[PDB]
C-alpha cells in the first residue's frame, strides 16, 4: 500500500521535481494538493492526479493523507511542519528544514514525541556520485584533504541567498569534511532596496585545519561545482547540486603532469530521494544520521548568518 502523499503549497520546485518523482515513485500516492488558490490546486491535480484542496489546514485535515510534502518558502516552513505533524502527518520539508537550530530542535521533539518522521529533503544527497567521489578520495587518489571549496550561485517571505542557496555548499561541506566544522569568517551581502542578502562567501574549518570556502548567491551567473585540493592533486566537478536526472557526472581530477576524467552513470536523485523518504515511513526505519546531520546543519546555518560581516550595497 502506497503512502499516501499530500503536498502543501504549489510550489515551482514541487512541479518541476518532487511531484513528477511521487507520481512515478510506486511507493507514493498524491492523494491531494492544496494552494491558497483552488484554482492553482486544480492545475496541479489536473497535472499529477490527487484531490485539489484550497488552504493548507483542510489538507492536514484528510484521514486519506499519511504524509506531507512542504515545499513553502523557509520562513513558512516551521509553523506548517509543526501543524502537519500534530495532524499526525510524517513529513518531507524542502530544504532548509527551517530558519534556526532550536527552531528545528522543537520540530524534532514534536516529531519524536509522536514516531513521525521529519526529513529534509536535500536532493543531493540522494545521488550516487557523492559517494563515488568520497569513495576516489578515501583511495587516495589526490593525497590527503587540505581544503575543499563549493559554489552554488544563480542568476537573479523569500529567504535570502544564505539560506535558501547558500545551505547547499554548507550541507557539502558537512557531508565530505564531517561533523567537526567549526565557523571561521563570511561575508553577507544585503541589498537595501529590498533588504534581502542577496550572496555571500563563508571560510569554515575542521579542528585539524581542513578549510571550506562556500559561496553562494542569486545576483551570478550560474555556477553549481565543488572541489577538493589535496597533497597529491586536486578534484573538481560541475552541476554537483542538482544533475539532471539522465546527465552523466564527470569527475576532474589534475595531479603532477598528469588529468583524467572519469564519466559516472546518470542518476535520478529526485526518485531517489522520494524513495527514501517513503521507505523510511514505510518501515519506520527514520535514520537517527539524518536527523543529527540536520541539526549539525542548522548549527552552521546560524553560526554563519551571526558571525558574517553584513554588508548593505549600494
Ligand atoms: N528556486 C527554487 O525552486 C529554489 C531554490 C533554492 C531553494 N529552494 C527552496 O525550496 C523551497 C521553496 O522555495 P521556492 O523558491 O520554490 O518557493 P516559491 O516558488 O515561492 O513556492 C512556494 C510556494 O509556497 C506557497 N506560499 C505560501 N505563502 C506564500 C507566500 N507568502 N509567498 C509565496 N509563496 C507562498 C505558494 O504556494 P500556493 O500559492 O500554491 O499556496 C508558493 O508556490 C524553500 O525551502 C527554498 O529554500 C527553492
Ligand atoms: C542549469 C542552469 C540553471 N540555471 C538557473 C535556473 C534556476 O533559476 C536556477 C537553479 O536551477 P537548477 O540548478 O537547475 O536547480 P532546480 O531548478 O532543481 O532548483 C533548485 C535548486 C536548489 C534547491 C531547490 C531547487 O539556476 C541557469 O541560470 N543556468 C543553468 O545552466
Ligand atoms: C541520504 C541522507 C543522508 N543524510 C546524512 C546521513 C549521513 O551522515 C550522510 C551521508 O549519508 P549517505 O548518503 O547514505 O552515505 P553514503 O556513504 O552513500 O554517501 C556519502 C557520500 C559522501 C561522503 C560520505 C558519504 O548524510 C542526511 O542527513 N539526509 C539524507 O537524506
Ligand atoms: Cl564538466
Ligand atoms: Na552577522
Amino acid at each position: 500500500n502506497p503512502i499516501r502523499v499530500g503536498v502543501i503549497g504549489c510550489a515551482d520546485i514541487a512541479w518541476r521535481r518532487a511531484l513528477p518523482a511521487l507520481e512515478a515513485e510506486p511507493l507514493t500516492e498524491v492523494t491531494a494538493i492544496a494552494s491558497r488558490r483552488w484554482d492553482r490546486a486544480k492545475r496541479f491535480t489536473e497535472r499529477f492526479g490527487g484531490e485539489p484542496v484550497e488552504g493548507y489546514p483542510a489538507l492536514l485535515e484528510r484521514d486519506d493523507v499519511d504524509a506531507v510534502y512542504v515545499p513553502l518558502p523557509a520562513v513558512l516552513h516551521a509553523e506548517w511542519i509543526d501543524r502537519a505533524l500534530r495532524a499526525g502527518k510524517h513529513v518531507l520539508a524542502e530544504a532548509p528544514l527551517t530558519t534556526d537550530r532550536p527552531q528545528a530542535e522543537r520540530l524534532f521533539a514534536v516529531a519524536r514525541e509522536r514516531g513521525l518522521l521529519l526529513m529534509e529533503n536535500f536532493m543531493f544527497l540522494h545521488h550516487p556520485q557523492h559517494r563515488q567521489v568520497a569513495d576516489m578520495l578515501d583511495e587516495g587518489v589526490i593525497g590527503e584533504i587540505r581544503s575543499f571549496a563549493a559554489s552554488f550561485t544563480i542568476p537573479p517571505v523569500g529567504g535570502g541567498a544564505l539560506l535558501d542557496i547558500g545551505v547547499y555548499p554548507i550541507r557539502a561541506a558537512g557531508l565530505f569534511l564531517g561533523a567537526d566544522l567549526e565557523f571561521v569568517g563570511a561575508v553577507l551581502r544585503h541589498e537595501r532596496d529590498r533588504d534581502v542578502v542577496v550572496g555571500g562567501n563563508a571560510l569554515l574549518t575542521t579542528r585539524q585545519g581542513v578549510t571550506a570556502q562556500l559561496t553562494f548567491g542569486m545576483e551570478h551567473a550560474y555556477t553549481n561545482n565543488y572541489e577538493f585540493r589535496g597533497s597529491t592533486g586536486r578534484l573538481w566537478m560541475n552541476r554537483v547540486f542538482t544533475p539532471p536526472a539522465t546527465y552523466q557526472p564527470v569527475v576532474h581530477i589534475e595531479r603532477q603532469d598528469h588529468a583524467e576524467q572519469f564519466v559516472l552513470p546518470a542518476h535520478d536523485q529526485f526518485a531517489k530521494s522520494i524513495r527514501a523518504f517513503a521507505q523510511a515511513v514505510l518501515s519506520g526505519e527514520h535514520p537517527r544520521e539524518w536527523s543529527e546531520d540536520s541539526l549539525r546543519q542548522a548549527s552552521l546555518v546560524d553560526a554563519v548568518r551571526t558571525g558574517a560581516r553584513d554588508i548593505y550595497f549600494p
